[PDB]
């Protein structure tokens, strides 16, 4: 086989894992939407990809959202020229499809699991009181002035009016642009000042893992030097003592005291836009209203096997994509109950998310890898003294999940009777775009395996441009059509969007992933095509490295990097995090490196040895969790984790 799948510890013959009792709809479990089988899969799938998906599509999209309007039009537009549509003619809410409906058919059920940063202050959020709340922040934006289509910046950490917020932007039809809670002054100051907002929604305070977010304080800095925010609407979450600017700043209690507590929705064409969330010059990627919305509420039924009494528990923050999509449009959309889980895995210790999970019940739970090597670092005695079987998928999001990982969280998250979804996807793709249905396929770790519906993902060849056909290949990701949640635009610079996505490879998507098909037809993806390393010739991932690496006793996370080399062109220069109880003096520091390359060798080959490895306390990762792999290369060829890293490549 010329595509292997990432190094692993078990066999390949005994490393494919069928759906467990759990999603066979056994023990009482609900029955899987698909299943039990691939073929059950792509019997579905193929009625959502080609000439004759409209038909599908159109019916989807009627059965999954109300709509003000019937559209008429299935799909138009394409990558070439940035002009997709989606049901066009159709009018809706998102406010009226993850709130009115629910509250009309059951206003009592809980909408958000509150998870506190300390468990003490949780509590249940119906979809009443969330409905409540939500129109009436509505009403305060409208007396401030905020008309459909105007921007509104929101910089508010995981409590669970975050939900409010953007739901009360959804409901009148501003654009929200969410903007992770603890980002500086100056990265909030450079997004509030792009989308032109006039309105800010903050805390006093925000609380996370037993530490003070000074959010109205950057907030203050913040706003010295953006000239058009009128009206700062802040929410005394921890009731500190906070600076208030006369006029401008108004307490959210006092201002929603005011309100009614209903709002009618405005309606909203398919294709007005719904937010602006900028990626790290920053990137303001535009979501529009109706595909975003059906794609995120099919991904989560599908991926997640949403059933209506679920307790879906994502544990990423709002100011992600993820938590956008997974946290609130997708599960309300559902009707369903969803977390907002406000603290860290490790506070107050890590026994925390499985606290969290059997305290609350949770059916399904959703983090990124960074969470699960942070938890696996940390020991088994956390974890393996819980019940969990409340559960029945596990998802894993952000980056490739090394089969190491992969299998700490199979055996002791879901004690081998849960599904692991591995969901790869993007900010642009607005919803899940490879990922296993949990009741139908047979996971591989470390394997996304296939495409969601409406995906139709090819293997392109860079060296040449063209795209490679069959089995038991590897490339770059291409999307070959246009599908109802992509991106629609980046905020006021369309040609950055046409550059970066459809330029590279005309006619199609150009995720910039690394990506390879096995001879079975999983896609396994293996880090950003950026990342790629070539060793005279033979160009290598990261997660391929970093997987070898972990195999190792005592590793907990490792990052490779290239460097020019005059012999290999590339070389392959690694950082490694060890297990904090390791003893380094007892093992000679060169005696590990030397395991580690030997390692990397009899898993991979002879080329793909780190020229040097350096050993670190921790990598430079953003707040969601990436590891920045930029950093590290930059620093090799010339927050306060980096400057360790410079002295120690000194
Ligand atoms: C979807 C939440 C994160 O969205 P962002 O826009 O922040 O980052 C998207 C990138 O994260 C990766 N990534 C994400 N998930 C996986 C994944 N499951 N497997 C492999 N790589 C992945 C891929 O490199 C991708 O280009």
């Amino acid at each position: 086989h010329h595509v292997h799948p990432l190094p692993d510890s078990v066999p390949e013959s005994e490393d494919l894992f069928a759906p467990p009792p759990r999603m066979q709809g056994k023990e009482g479990r609900p029955k899987p939407h698909i299943g039990p089988n691939y073929e059950s899969y792509v019997k579905e799938w193929a009625k959502t990809v080609g000439p004759n998906s409209d038909e599908w599509w159109a019916a989807k999209a009627r059965e999954t959202l109300d709509w003000y309007d019937d559209f008429k039009t299935v799909r138009a537009g394409g990558f070439e020229h940035g002009d997709v549509q989606w049901f066009p003619e159709g009018t809706l809410n998102a406010a009226y499809n993850c709130l009115d409906r629910h509250y009309y058919k059951n206003p009592k059920k809980t909408a958000i699991i509150y998870e506190a940063d300390e468990p003490s202050e949780s509590r249940e959020v119906s979809y009443e009181e969330l409905m409540q709340e939500t129109c009436r922040v509505a009403n305060v934006l409208k007396s401030y002035g905020v008309k459909k289509g105007d921007a509104v910046s929101i910089y508010l950490p995981m409590t669970w009016q975050a939900a409010a917020a953007f739901l009360a932007c959804a409901r009148i039809g501003a654009i929200h642009s969410a903007v992770f809670a603890g980002f500086s002054a100056e990265s909030l100051r450079d997004r509030v000042n792009d989308c032109e907002c006039k309105v800010l929604i903050t805390t006093d305070e925000g609380r996370r893992g037993g530490k003070t977010i000074a959010t109205k304080q950057i907030v203050d800095a913040a706003l010295q030097q953006c000239p058009l925010v009128e009206n700062v609407l802040v929410l005394r979450r921890t009731g500190n003592k906070v600076p208030m600017t006369e006029g401008r700043d108004k307490w959210w209690d006092e201002e929603c005291a005011k309100m009614p507590a209903y709002c009618p929705c405005e309606r909203m064409a398919s294709e007005d836009p719904l937010f602006i969330l900028y990626t790290s010059k920053p990137k303001g990627v535009v979501h529009s209203t109706a595909g975003y919305l059906l794609g995120t509420a099919l991904t989560l039924k599908y991926v997640f096997d949403a059933h209506p009494d679920d307790r879906f528990a994502c544990m990423a923050d709002i100011g992600w994509i993820t938590g956008h999509s997974y946290i609130i449009y997708g599960p309300l959309a559902n009707g369903i109950t969803t977390a907002v889980f406000e603290s860290t895995p490790v506070y107050p210790t890590p026994s925390r998310y499985w606290d969290f999970v059997d305290k609350w019940k949770a059916t399904q739970l959703y983090t990124a890898p960074t969470a699960i090597r942070l938890l696996r670092r940390m020991g088994e005695d956390h974890v393996k003294n819980h019940d969990l079987s409340s559960l029945r998928v596990l998802g894993s999001v952000g980056e490739p999940i090394n089969p190491e990982a992969w299998h700490w969280y199979n055996d002791f998250a879901g004690k081998n009777q849960c599904a692991i979804v591995d969901t790869y996807w993007m900010t642009e793709t607005g919803s899940i775009s490879i990922a296993p249905l949990p009741g139908a396929i047979s996971t591989k770790p470390g394997s996304a395996t296939f495409p969601f519906f409406g995906m139709d993902v090819d293997i392109i060849d860079p060296q040449t441009g063209q795209v490679l056909e069959g089995n038991d290949v590897e490339g770059v990701l291409v999307a070959r059509r246009p599908w109802p949640s992509i991106a629609r635009t980046v905020y006021r610079d369309h040609k950055r969007y046409l550059e970066t996505y459809m330029k590279p490879y005309p006619g199609y998507f150009f995720f910039g992933d690394g990506a390879a098909r096995d001879y079975d037809g999983y896609m396994w993806i293996k880090g950003r095509v950026d990342d790629v390393i070539n060793v005279s010739g033979h160009r290598l991932s990261t997660a391929e490295v970093e997987s070898a690496l972990i195999l190792h006793k005592g590793v907990a996370e490792t990052a490779v990097v290239g460097c020019a080399d005059d012999l290999t062109g590339q070389a392959v220069y690694a950082f490694v995090t060890m297990k904090p109880e390791f003893d380094l003096k007892a093992t000679k520091e060169a005696d590990l490196s030397k395991e580690l390359a030997i390692q990397v060798r009899k898993v991979i080959g002879p080329f793909a040895a780190p020229k040097k490895i350096y050993l670190v306390s921790d990598l430079p990762k953003t707040r969601s969790g990436k590891i920045m792999r930029r950093v590290l290369r930059k620093i090799v060829a010339g927050p306060q984790i980096v400057e360790e890293v410079k002295q120690k490549v000194t």
